[PDB]
């Protein structure tokens, strides 16, 4: 049984995510930053389905000294419990605006490009470095009509689309697809949003982006290298 | 019942592995062919001993003209009267041969061309839409920005499918309809290439030095027809193997 | 010894805007037309009094059909037998209005695909074959997010670029270049309410206004100047930032 | 009163010729430099010899840090210090070097890879713009972003975040009347350290004219994204690649 990373899944779409790799038949790794208590909850529903299949490992993804370490420590984390690291999921991500025009700006930096991009890169390199092999990034369909005062998550989302184009390349060689899933929306702010959604009829669903996740591992996505699929019910395709 | 599928140029190559993939899944498939009509009844007949009246052929040819549009109704009408449904529509078919632009005519050659890459499109998915997990697949290209030297008409009309592909998603999402594209790199190489260009070819590939199998490009068609791929619409998957990402 | 200029649908608007500026940066012009032929007498007969024997027109139906290779061709030799050279093309003309997924369907794609795709496509054949050569072709920023209804429009936008791209790559041995200006919102349909005009202008970013004709115009002096003999395959975007905005 | 630029990596190359050219056309440029002091003060000279008080240098690192957004404050400082106004932005400089993904600390490899590339332009455009007619800035970005060199993927990451900052601040910034663009060379003026049969071998790739884009012609797409011939664009990336970007495998 092949085992998988998935940064940030206790919650929302990387516990999809996780979910829905642990049913294809995939172990876990449940990484996590500050929800250590949802993290061992789902180890724990994984677990209960089939025993010793989910691990957790905690670590910070904000940019610093010590990142490369922590990135190193999260890959060897899977080949301690499992033996093997064939799937990193690099889902974890920071949100939030930072206007041109008026935390530093300098932690916003390391939070939002160390988070989105730079965590990504490192752990790239060391999911490369300890080698059906395949990374697959969370991307944002809306990278060409970024929400106002983005900047520096735009510039973050931006560089990851070029680290999954860079290390498709690099990475092939090596059998190593490298991948992404650019979901869109995924409560009267809330409702705004779902309105302008083309295939709006259907609720936007975690499960969904986890579907397209599952696909891009699996054998039927065996040449697709360097692709990001839209998952977005089509709203970047709505003009202003 | 069991869903119905039209593919078009399904005789051989890739159309043929999707209209296979797609019975495999369970779907009842319209065979189109313009002239591989042997071809074509050997699927059907393949097809059909699996299982019974789940495939049947219907001919025509997708070069523009003033019939066009009622080829193209007749192909989704073809779906109905055998199968009494039409869930799911792949245009595959597809004219490509170079057109320099110094030196058939040339407006054969734009009816050939862009007719079947794009207007036969167009008019497919009008029909399917006004007939009505309903999903629209279009072959598109994952080259069409790094073209081939002097194919600008079948560039043209790869680029016009991407269009198509977007605005189709947009206008035909309040009806239940996805639509969605399928960009090969290199695939299938063609029947009349030579051993050493084919292998040129291959050498550029970084993801296995090697062209994509039919089977492999039908599997991302089968993705997007399938309910994991239900909030999905205007995407165009790249099955290129790195191919679009290397610099000359 | 001054060069000269073919323009598609010059009579009005934008490509009346272009002709006027290549002329008053030295370039004798071909005006093009197909209805507008009292407009483009009157720009005709404005810029040879300006400088005499530097502007004739050229009336065509740039619909496709079995006639429009021959058409084209004789835009390109209105140009040589006028002035005896041609050193600029730029693809104005176009149709424009929506065709519903849900005139005949065959009329509505020779208009919309005729005019935005095939003919450009064709007098790009007809420029090279008879050759600071540039081709411009006018292209829509706000492709890869439609309007809706418009997808033969779109369709014809869409091969335009890639018109653009394919024969950029295929012209460049010999010397010309071939580039776009891709507007937002320019000139507003003549009929269309300003209650209408202003839900379009209050979406653009910068300033909250169309561009003009004459800002369009600009950049195609820039892409056929000595400024910008290194740039081919290039789409400018002239929109204010409009296609940079989420719905 | 002249407008004023600044430009960044000024001192040799691409920035050079946009700073010479931005002098040309009227504008008071301060040269920004890193290293290149000698011929930073030597550019410097030039211009003002062909009019007094018109050229200043100024240096600084624009690798990452915690004093990175000051050392930006002061680029922009200097200009209003010596000018009085600070019209055009100019963000040029760049680091560049290969980062491959399998065997400087990694870290001082981001700090100055995504530094030089994405952060210090986005500091700069905030000072920019919280400093403030015909205001712009433009990016330096590159045409081969989407078919990118071997084992470059942190410069890559950099140039992509260029491109997002240039889209995000051309929305952002557009109600202050400040227009933000790009200009993507392809292969422009090769690396000073490449032999030259190396240097044919990109040179025979370019369809148009089999030969690098001269500094010249970069700096004049730059020219005129910043002229009133763009007063409506803005967030568009100006290609001037010869045709590279169109060339497959
Ligand atoms: N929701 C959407 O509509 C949408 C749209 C566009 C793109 N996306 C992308 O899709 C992916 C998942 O989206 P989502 O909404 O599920 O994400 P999310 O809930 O915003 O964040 C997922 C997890 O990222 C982790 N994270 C944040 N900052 C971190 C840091 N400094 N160190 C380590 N981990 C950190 C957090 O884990 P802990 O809780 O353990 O601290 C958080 O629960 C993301 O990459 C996002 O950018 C989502
Ligand atoms: N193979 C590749 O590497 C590749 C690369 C990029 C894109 N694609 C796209 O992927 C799709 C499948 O490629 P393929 O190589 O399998 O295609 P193909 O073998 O070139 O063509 C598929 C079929 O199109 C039909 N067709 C051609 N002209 C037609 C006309 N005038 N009217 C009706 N049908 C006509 C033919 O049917 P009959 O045989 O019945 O006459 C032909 O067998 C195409 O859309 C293609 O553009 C393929
Ligand atoms: N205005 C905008 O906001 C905007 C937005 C995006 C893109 N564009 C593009 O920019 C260009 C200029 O726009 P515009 O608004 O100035 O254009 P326009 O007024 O819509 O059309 C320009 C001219 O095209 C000619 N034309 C139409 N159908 C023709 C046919 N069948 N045969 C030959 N010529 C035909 C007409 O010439 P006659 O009058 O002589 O019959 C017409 O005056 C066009 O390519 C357009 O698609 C404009
Ligand atoms: N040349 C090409 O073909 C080409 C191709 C694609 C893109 N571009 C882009 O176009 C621009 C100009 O290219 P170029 O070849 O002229 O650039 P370059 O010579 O590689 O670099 C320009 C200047 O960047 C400065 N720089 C480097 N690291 C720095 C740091 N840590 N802090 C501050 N400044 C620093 C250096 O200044 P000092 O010398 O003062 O230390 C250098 O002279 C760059 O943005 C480049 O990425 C160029
Ligand atoms: O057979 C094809 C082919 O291999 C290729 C192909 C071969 C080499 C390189 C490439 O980018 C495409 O393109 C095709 C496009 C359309 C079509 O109908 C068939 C082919
Ligand atoms: O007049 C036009 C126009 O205002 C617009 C336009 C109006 C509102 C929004 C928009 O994105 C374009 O588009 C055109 C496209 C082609 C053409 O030939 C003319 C027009
Ligand atoms: O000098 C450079 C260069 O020639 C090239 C270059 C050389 C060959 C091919 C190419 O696509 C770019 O890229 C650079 C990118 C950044 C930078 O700061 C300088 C260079």
């Amino acid at each position: 049984a092949p085992a998988a990373v998935v940064t940030g899944a206790a919650k929302r779409i990387g516990r999809a995510i996780a979910v829905k790799l642990h049913q294809t038949g995939y172990r876990v790794v449940i990484h996590y930053h500050n929800s250590a208590e949802a993290a061992v909850s789902l180890a724990d529903e994984l677990n209960k389905e089939r025993s010793n299949t989910a691990v957790v490992c905690q670590a910070d993804l904000t940019n610093s000294n010590v990142l490369p370490a922590s990135c190193e420590e999260i890959i060897n984390s899977c080949f301690r419990a499992f033996g093997r690291c064939d799937v990193l999921v690099n889902n974890a991500s920071a949100f939030y605006p930072t206007p041109l025009v008026q935390k530093t700006v300098e932690t916003q930096v390391a939070e939002l490009i160390g988070t989105n991009a730079i965590a990504p890169f490192l752990l790239t390199m060391s999911f490369a470095q300890r080698q059906n092999l395949s990374i697959v990034n969370l991307c944002d369909a809306m990278v060409d009509q970024p929400c106002m005062a983005f900047s520096l998550y735009n510039m973050g989302k931006h560089a990851l689309v070029g680290l999954t184009q860079s290390a498709a390349l690099e990475l092939a060689p090596y059998g190593i697809r490298v991948n992404g899933v650019a979901p869109g929306v995924s409560e009267e702010e809330k409702d705004k949003w779902r309105r302008k959604v083309p295939l709006g009829r259907r609720e936007a669903s975690a499960e969904q982006i986890a579907d397209a996740v599952i696909f891009l591992v699996s054998g039927s996505a065996q040449y697709i290298t360097g692709s990001i699929i839209k998952v977005d019910g089509g709203l970047s395709l709505v003009h202003a």
